[PDB]
């Protein structure tokens, strides 16, 4: 439970065009989701939260003006729809319906133009648009394991959204268990660390991480603590927070306690270049680690 004195730097106002304009939304509604659900708003000055609302609402409708008409978005109205950045968008905004006013058409409209347009008979997302800012997708960046790495992504944003548009789009079940399926698949062949955290996540959220992939799931970490590749720590910070939610989905509580500590060793409070995906996810698996870890 990293204390808010350390997170004043998260509280960001969001500019730029497509992929700027999440860039800077990003640090604001974790922040904010971390500390409503750490409650601790009082040690951080409450006074300080309406505010961050608003500068959450600004990152929403500015990101709105990027909407194409196809529901996706791209980081200008003339660039082809990037997969990845619809799919954070999804992500980000599902994780923001209780703190500001998420248009489900909105967020429906993306779901369904990923799965419609862009998921391949085998269940595999594919980009045709990558994004200006690839220091603002992680691990995905590099390139090995790419099929295994944005499906998994793409998955877990569609998860997220599953209950908000499951009425609205109905082929979502369907998308949902074809990627799941790709997964499964290969999950065996794996080499990267960060593509098992992620592809274990997407998996578990679907109770489909199970004996052998879930065992390659678990031994992959290092010490039982940490899930990393001899690469960016900032890699190993973001997949090791993945891991920690496919733990909590499995309700595997034992094993746990090490990762969290590692993970609040690093003493990495977000922010910085390059520090999109490692500040949304070290924050979603700690607040969701709060709220589900007896």
């Amino acid at each position: 439970m990293l204390d808010a004195e350390r997170l004043k730097h998260l509280i960001v106002t969001p500019s730029g065009a497509g992929e700027q304009n999440m860039i800077g939304m990003t640090p604001t509604v974790i922040a904010v989701h971390y500390l409503d659900e750490t409650e601790q708003w009082e040690k951080f000055g409450l006074e300080k939260r309406q505010g961050a609302l608003e500068l959450i609402k600004k990152g929403y409708t500015q990101q709105l003006a990027f909407r194409q008409p196809s529901s996706a978005f791209a980081a200008f109205v003339k660039r082809a729809p990037s997969t990845w950045l619809t799919a954070y968008v999804v992500k980000v905004f599902s994780l923001a319906v209780n703190l500001i006013a998420i248009d489900s058409q909105v967020l429906c409209g993306a779901v369904k133009w990923l799965i419609l347009e862009k998921q391949k008979p085998d269940g595999v997302f594919q980009e045709d648009a990558p994004v200006i800012h690839q220091e603002m997708i992680g691990g995905l960046r590099n390139n090995n394991e790419k099929d295994m790495a944005l499906t998994a992504f793409v998955l877990i944003s569609l998860q997220e959204a599953k209950d908000i548009c499951e009425e609205q789009v109905n082929s979502l079940p369907g998308s949902i268990t074809k990627a799941g399926d790709f997964l499964e698949a290969n999950y065996m062949n794996l080499q990267r660390s960060y593509t098992v955290a992620i592809a274990g996540y997407a998996l578990a959220q679907m109770g489909r991480l199970k004996g052998p992939l879930l065992n390659k799931f678990l031994t992959t970490a290092k010490d039982k603590n940490r899930w990393e590749d001899p690469g960016k720590q900032l890699y190993n910070v973001e997949a090791t927070s993945y891991a920690l939610l496919a733990l909590l989905q499995l309700k595997d509580f034992d094993f746990v306690p090490p990762v969290v500590r590692w993970l609040n060793e690093q003493r990495y409070y977000g922010g910085g270049y390059g520090s999109t995906q490692a500040t949304f996810m070290v924050f979603q698996a700690l607040a969701q680690y709060q709220k589900d870890a007896p």
